[PDB]
């Protein structure tokens, strides 16, 4: 009875395997925009991934990650509310089963159709397994997707999804370039929180861009035809693979604008 998103392993139920889900920093959260305050004390924020070397993608049973190599001072991110260096380890999306929802964060509750997180694990720590037992051993950074305009960046992602439809199934994935899934401004509202999925550590630093990117309605459909299940199992659709919004608690979003 391993976690998931279903009626009887979903959200609700982690708690039981992971007491942590009801605790004081948990992600993901509704963005208040109007309470949200601007911060003058935020630097820069700052994205390398011209380096950046992706090693393949996986199908892990509740979605997909792209993973890179982190072997090597690349992909890093830096500024904003950030102490230090975070590096580059993977990525992975977050959708629905309908446009009308799929993301984790909400902007004033409107769910957007997924949403990408670019997951990075502070360098001070050495690695990331090491870093998520830290307040501040990662770095997300969140971006919405709504569905309209395709992405061509995202396409390569797309085409490939068809080698690994299910859980387990993983391949070859290299030379991605993840800058072709970036916005074009870097606006954002950023948060102490922790990783949506089990084990909900509450070890990182959300830094949620404000602008959304357009993705094709072919391209999440693409999504949606994954499977949550193993090869030759009965086929559960992967989708809704989204925690909901979580009781922000004792904390504050700043906005960088
Ligand atoms: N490993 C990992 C790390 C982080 Cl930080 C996140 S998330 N959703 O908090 O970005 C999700 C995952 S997982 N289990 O989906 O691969
Ligand atoms: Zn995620």
């Amino acid at each position: 009875h391993h976690w998931g998103y279903g009626k009887h392993n979903g959200p609700e139920h982690w708690h039981k395997d992971f007491p942590i889900a009801k605790g004081e920093r948990q992600s993901p959260v509704d963005i208040d925009t109007h309470t949200a305050k601007y911060d003058p004390s935020l630097k820069p924020l700052s994205v390398s991934y011209d380096q950046a070397t992706s090693l393949r993608i996986l199908n892990n049973g509740h979605a997909f990650n792209v993973e890179f190599d982190d072997s090597q001072d690349k992909a890093v991110l830096k500024g904003g509310p950030l102490d230090g260096t975070y590096r580059l380890i993977q990525f992975h999306f977050h959708w629905g089963s309908l446009d009308g929802q799929g993301s984790e964060h909400t902007v004033d509750k409107k769910k957007y159709a997924a949403e990408l997180h670019l997951v990075h694990w502070n360098t001070k720590y050495g690695d990331f397994g090491k870093a998520v037992q830290q307040p501040d051993g990662l770095a997300v950074l969140g971006i919405f997707l709504k569905v309209g305009s395709a992405k061509p960046g995202l396409q390569k992602v797309v085409d490939v999804l068809d080698s690994i439809k299910t859980k387990g199934k993983s391949a070859d994935f290299t030379n991605f370039d993840p800058r072709g899934l970036l916005p074009e401004s870097l606006d954002y509202w950023t948060y102490p929180g922790s990783l949506t999925t089990p084990p909900l550590l509450e070890c990182v630093t959300w830094i949620v861009l404000k602008e959304p990117i357009s993705v094709s309605s072919e391209q999440v459909l693409k999504f949606r035809k994954l499977n949550f299940n193993g090869e030759g199992e009965p086929e559960e659709l992967m989708v809704d693979n989204w925690r909901p919004a979580q009781p922000l608690k004792n904390r504050q979003i700043k906005a960088s604008f």
